[PDB]
């Protein structure tokens, strides 16, 4: 690999943004809002799934079945969806799910989500997560 | 036709979090990284790379330009600075990272991780302005 040369010298939604979000929807009970916020924070889910690594959704899916008492069978629905977020382009699976899901499904798998995504690592790598210790 | 899978079945009823990852950069960003160990370097490189990847990739152009505000460097000298950040982006097991680490020299290392830092916090980590108006309902 050949880097380039280097430099020669002669309400904005910012990370900590999204986590405030996060964190005030995820204890809120979502179970009775409005079509609009839901959609809303669909787009939430989507977007703070791509502040993981992709190595790091196989743990979220796994997470998000013992957090909501699923069985093995539904792993790979789960990391499907995940897996499909983060690699979407122009909100294309994003509007498939809020087509194709029930509105049911579509609040527990947020609300699940909501309540995982703060508290696990968005980092899966052990070379990123050993490269990373002497900073904390 | 873009088909979702269907929905999950119901049959009864430090770590680097991304917080973590937002106060290393604050503590960092804060430091003079001009004397500190190549160890520490080394990890501000990974910190830089990681953080990168925390954008979407349409919002690099953004990041670059304000990099090249910041730092008083040239128009001629964007193309450079958004390599470095389209390749961080794109990155596979740290091998454009390790490339930079091998082939620049320590100033010029230490003068684009304190640029970095200091202006990664302050950018939004979004530019689609449907991501934008749909997001602002929530905040």
């Amino acid at each position: 690999t050949v880097a380039p040369p280097a430099p020669v010298y002669r309400p904005k939604i910012t990370l900590l943004t999204l986590i405030k979000t996060a964190e005030h929807w995820a204890r809120q009970d979502i179970r009775t809002i409005e079509d609009s916020k839901l959609r809303a924070l669909l787009t939430l889910c989507a977007v703070m799934t791509r502040k993981f690594s992709k190595s790091q959704l196989s743990l979220l899916c796994e997470t998000h079945l013992r957090r909501e008492g699923l069985g093995q069978d539904q792993a790979e629905p789960v990391l499907e969806v995940y897996q499909r977020l983060h690699s979407d382009k122009g909100g294309s699976f994003e509007a498939a799910l809020w087509q194709q899901w029930d509105r049911q499904s579509l609040i527990m798998f947020i609300t699940a989500f909501l309540n995982i995504a703060l508290q696990l690592p968005c980092e899966s790598s052990a070379v990123v997560v050993s490269g990373l210790r002497t900073l904390v």
